[PDB]
DNA sequence: CGGCGACGTTGGGTCAACTTAAATACGTA
DNA sequence: TACGTATTTAAGTTGACCCAA
RNA sequence: CCGCUUCACCAAUUGAGUGAAGGUGGGCUGCUUGCAUCAGCCUAAUGUCGAGAAGUGCUUUCUUCGGAAAGUAACCCUCGAAACAAAUUCAUUUAGACGAAUGAAGGAAUGCAACAGUUGACCCAACGUCGCCGG
DNA sequence: CCCCC
């Protein structure tokens, strides 16, 4: 009935009292008085929101050269100043020493209490372990352990869920799978805080048109000698209910206000608004690194949130048909209304091809490029590109998806069946292999598809494969001539039918045939 | 060391038992031949020769005769209760997945149970003698107690010895690599050293018999109900012995086609039995490749010592501009060629044209008042860190080009020489880069890191070079470059010999011919 | 530049699982 | 006794491949 | 210059061809992302280096199968190093110039489109050396 | 056993 996201917002700043804010915005205030009283008509950069307010000048800025925006911002030795004045508030070294240990040491965690199940339910207890029994040996292994170095319980049951999410019984008792290691540098930090029922979760408030959130914390005290080989290693962290001291933290909203839709009732403005409201609780939060942004890594912050489904009109009586192609990307069919849509974008095949190519030439003689530094050091450029193709695959593969969603609401479509595509993955065609294995998301494409769809009260049925290519989508004659190898030596060429005299193309008569409701589901 | 990995495609019983067998499948093709007078009409792809009344070719796969000469399961079972000492490939299919099984079961316990006995109740502080006495205590003791055979258990002592990495897990850069039971090899240690030879390899009709001693194997009295797959009992090796022998194939897929004679490991496997390269590693587990993974594949692992050759000056080799790429060695009587990319030089000359053509432009208006000088003092320090740039790609070709040489043990390069290497419109330079090259830099670097490693040059300047082919010296003069600018730049095809090879390569094989001499 | 066998790094596909819920110490109103 | 927030705890097996080029 | 875009042409979509125009033709910051534009900047960047010693390797010593110590630094060894703006401080030549730091706290766009994210397992692919076989 | 080059 509720349908599972995540939010994921920038960390301004650590949010601190009352008392130290209201210093911090009356200096931020004293020094816009500063510079609005000594810029006597000396300059004319007043931006167009700071007209209004007071500004007495003729023309308009862009907002980076103003000179009463830019006098707001603080220097360091008013920082200085409120370590010296206030020293039990919190500032960005301690907190990211913090962020830094304490993600080295959930990694570490995660780890040790793996190892540590796999030893209390197999060579301990002997494999005999129900569902019900990992979760009383996951509350008593991962969570004491967890709770025995960070005297939190959210970080100690984050790590629980964390590696309740990864640990699988029954594929480690048939040896199905390794045991799962973290190799990760930027591991996250899982805190969960209940939610449900009479808890409200993490405790978010809305002080003036801001996103402080609140994570219940202990008292750090730096080790006193601190170990040179892992000299991140400095905090103690005191148990939340003997000495409590709790990390706020303002969460980047001000690009979002400027945003389309912000006085929306459906994006993630929406949600946000709703999570500033009080409504939509929270009880997950993940805290990662972003990129280095000037020498400082971007903490970000991940807000797992369950919302409601929208009504939009839908019914499931029309049914839809969606025919994931490489050629022709993604063609939506309708069963009887004489609709149709049809992808035409730049396409992800072509970018994973460019993608795939361009990192060919990068690795082609890497003996000599840029050696003697290590391994991280040599695959650098390569990277950096990876990190912007998955962003920019994500967001195509989401574009595509929003414009299928919107041609089936338009259409009032409530059921859209899709293939099921299981057995794929397990071919031993070396062409699919080694030419359109890992450069075609057909999965991707149609887990986003059933997110987007799914937001809308629209069903997905897994509709079985067989012969849906060639069966003919007016009278289901099964032109069994119409095969693969058919289609590779004919140049993949429109459908025709052999007792119909029937022409539109192979991929709409595809999305027609996944359209039919009399397929069996699987 | 090396690991040659052969296929398994059925098990080797005795004479006796083969013999009928062979008698069977001889006697079913037999009655598959006397059933059909020309019914159907497949023939084998060369059994029509032998005896076959019948049209047309089938591939061999497609023919009636191979259907009934692969053979019936329920023979093989009747086989097996008339013979009580002949292995085939379902139970021993079963013996090796139950092996796999439990020895990929020790495997993972014996290193979670080291990882928990080392750093979590042991507070981090363990050498590796309470690893040595860990396993000499318990792990090989139970893997001496369960399959009683001491090969596999000083095996799979040994593995877990080399694959628990205490220096690295200490201080946590990695975690404990954990199989699958199907990617798990059963060891097989036995010794190298003077007395064994090694599991006594012997040889067939382009196939090999390898005779591991093993045990009994007398089925449970009770199945296990909460552990299904353990349905046998492994009896000692010395009380009750039973050696298996397995029938070893070259042949692999290409890629899922038709079976290829690999010669790689062929050749390898000759030196076995010759008398040199003893064997003391004996793999057994699942295939890895597409088409293979229900195959049981046999890894002979082998020791060679670490023994150089040096460079011998019998082996000639040369170095020749080509026109897409740069610079394109060549050996004579290998194949062995090493073509310098250009993407790397291109991508950087296209960023230094970007920042001419915009420093050259936005300098007009705004350098403006002072003269020229004003405007000409950007672009004497990037064409500077252009040469220097030049000079360390220069650097990076010469170590490619020396590290090139020195694997494929070449002791003199021959060269063209200077003045006959920069006159040359066959050159990607004087084309793309009009004259804009340190011709003599370059060879410097180039005779300077090949004379750091002990090879020779030798500067043999041919009369008229890329169009001479190799294998005949036939100067085919239809190399125009004028026809190979139209003809957008095609390969060597050599008109009497049909020698098809690259228009590069050809001409880096006339540089290191040895017919001419030095000048 | 093609195979074959190791080891190592990486990228990048599918797929699975998480984002729970009841009870209780410790403290306060 | 009502409420809040941080803390802890929940229990027991049961394969899989299907082939002698 | 372009293995850059567009338009016109020729030969048979490749030319890494002809002509005219235009442009980083590679990135960084702009407060979650993508594309285009805009302000500023870097660029030898598919580059060049710094510091180290946990590991692979290598040398020496030791009962020396195992393994430990010390060192060397080749490593697809570890960590890092270009790139918006206001502010602050110092040195040096004659208000200006250079070197140069300490750093986060909403000082930074416009338009369109979006905005579940993390961890792990399995598999495939690319590449690097290391050996064998073939034309 | 087809869905996809
Ligand atoms: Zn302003
Ligand atoms: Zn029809
Ligand atoms: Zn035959
Ligand atoms: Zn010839």
């Amino acid at each position: 009935n509720t349908i599972t996201k995540t939010l994921k917002l920038r960390i301004v700043r650590p949010y601190n009292s009352a008392e130290v804010e209201k210093i911090v915005a009356d200096e931020k205030n004293n020094r816009e008085k500063i510079a609005l009283e000594k810029n006597k008509d000396k300059v004319k950069e007043a931006c167009s929101k700071h007209l209004k307010v007071a500004a007495y000048c003729t023309t308009q800025v862009e907002r980076n050269a103003c000179l009463f925006c830019k006098a707001r911002k603080l220097d360091d030795k008013f920082y200085q100043k409120l370590r010296g004045q206030f020293p039990d508030a919190v500032f960005w070294q301690e907190i990211s020493e913090i962020f830094r240990q304490l993600q080295k040491q959930a990694a570490e965690i995660y780890n040790q209490s793996l190892i540590e199940l796999y030893y209390e339910i197999f060579i301990k207890g002997k494999g005999i372990a129900n569902a019900s029994s990992v979760e009383h040996y996951l509350s008593d292994v991962c969570y004491t352990r967890a709770a025995e170095l960070f005297k939190n319980a959210a970080i100690a049951s984050g790590l629980r869920s964390k590696i309740k999410s990864n640990f699988r019984l029954k594929e480690l008792k048939n040896m199905k799978s390794g045991l799962p290691t973290t190799k990760s540098d930027n591991f996250p930090i899982p805190l969960v805080k209940q939610k449900g029922g009479q808890y409200t979760g993490f405790e978010i408030s809305n002080h003036n048109s801001d996103f402080i959130i609140k994570i219940p914390f202990g008292r750090w005290q730096v080790k006193k000698e601190i170990d040179k080989y892992r000299p991140w290693e400095k905090f103690d962290f005191e148990q939340v209910q003997k000495s409590p001291k709790p990390i706020s933290l303002l969460l980047s909203t001000q690009r979002r206000k400027r945003n389309k839709g912000w006085s929306k009732d459906e994006g993630t403005e929406a949600e946000i608004k709703k999570v500033m409201n009080g409504d939509y609780q929270t009880s997950y939060i993940e805290v990662k690194r972003g990129s280095k942004i000037c020498e400082k890594s971007a903490w970000m912050l991940n807000l797992s949130i369950d919302v409601p489904k929208i009504d939009k009109g839908v019914d499931p009586s029309i049914i839809g048909g969606i025919d994931v192609g490489v050629k022709s990307p993604l063609v939506c069919a309708i069963n009887n209304a004489f609709s149709r849509y049809s992808i035409s974008d730049n396409d992800l095949f072509h970018f994973n091809k460019k993608m795939f190519a361009r990192r060919r030439i990068l690795l082609k003689k890497n003996r000599h490029k840029r050696a003697g530094h290590g391994a991280k050091n040599k695959l650098k450029p390569i990277t950096i590109l990876t990190e912007k193709s998955e962003r920019f695959r994500k967001k195509l593969i989401e574009r595509w998806a929003c414009e299928i969603a919107d041609f089936f609401i338009k259409n009032k479509v409530g059921t859209v069946q899709m293939e099921n595509l299981e057995s794929m993955k397990r071919k031993e065609d070396s062409y699919f292999n080694i030419r359109l294995r890992g450069f075609w998301p057909y999965a991707e494409m149609q887990n986003k598809i059933e997110f987007k769809l799914k937001q809308y009260g629209i069903e997905i049925r897994k509709v079985a494969p067989n012969n849906t290519s060639k069966t003919c989508s007016k009278c289901g004659h099964l032109n069994n001539y119409f095969n693969f190898e058919y289609r590779k030596k004919n140049k993949f060429p429109h459908f025709k039918c052999e007792k119909c005299n029937f022409k539109e193309n192979a991929d709409y008569n595809a999305a027609l045939n996944i359209s039919n409701p009399k397929l069996k589901s699987t």
